């Protein structure tokens, strides 16, 4: 869906990135170089995620558990351990 400058002004559903053309998606053009919000480049140095912390994103290949760490793996991003961009 549409989001962020172009877009709008939303947050994706999912909290999936937001290309600097205003579009959702979960793949580098969309994440990478040409991101512009909750982008692989903003996951936090401590890798919290989750609503407590404001539902900030996590890394390339990252997802954030239900535990609200971000993660790779099954821990966090299979089935039942994963919230969001899994």
């Amino acid at each position: 869906q549409r989001c962020g400058s172009q877009g709008g002004g939303s947050t994706c559903p999912g909290l999936r990135c937001c290309s600097i053309w205003g579009w959702c998606g979960d793949s580098e053009p969309y994440c990478g170089r040409t991101c512009e919000n909750k982008c692989w480049s903003g996951e936090r140095s401590d890798h919290r995620c989750g609503a407590a912390v404001g539902n900030p994103p996590c890394g390339q290949d990252r997802c954030c558990s239900v535990h609200g760490w971000c993660g790779g793996g099954n821990d966090y991003c299979s089935g039942g351990n994963c919230q969001y961009r899994c």
